[PDB]
């Protein structure tokens, strides 16, 4: 099981989940992403098993990333699903803020509200490795 698990929008996130996945490498965390660890079996039950192992979940807070979560409540939007899985198993949350918004917690599903109560880390395109370190911190 890999100790960092990044959930993150596709569009607008993919990009900045590859990078904070080659950084937290760099530092010597395995960090689970399914654009590559992503193996062979149901990606249901391997995402799940895989948010569930992992002992801290990254959330890249991407321009819009909480879009589709909003309103989704049957629990099929995959970042929403991830984010409710890291919730249930009392995982250690540590968003990422890139040119993010907060919405208002009462637009989102009442099963993921608590993802903004949890401190964040702003993206710094200036200081890429300032942000890297205090992630680090971040992790356990």
């Amino acid at each position: 099981t890999p100790d960092v698990f990044i959930s993150y929008r596709r569009n607008s996130g993919s990009q900045l989940a590859s990078l904070l996945k080659v950084h937290l490498q760099l530092h010597g965390f395995s960090v689970f992403i399914d654009v590559e660890k992503l193996e062979a079996g149901k990606f249901e039950d391997k995402l799940i098993q895989s948010v569930m192992g992992a002992r801290n979940f990254v959330l890249v807070l991407s321009p819009g990333a909480l879009d589709k979560c909003m309103q989704d409540h049957d629990c099929k939007d995959w970042v929403h699903k991830e984010i409710v899985t890291a919730l249930s198993c009392g995982k250690n949350i540590v968003p990422i803020i890139d040119g993010f918004e907060w919405p208002e917690p009462q637009v989102l599903p009442e099963d993921m509200q608590a993802v903004l109560t949890f401190n964040g880390i702003k993206w710094s395109a200036e200081y890429q490795e300032a942000t890297i370190e205090k992630i680090i911190r971040f992790l356990q």
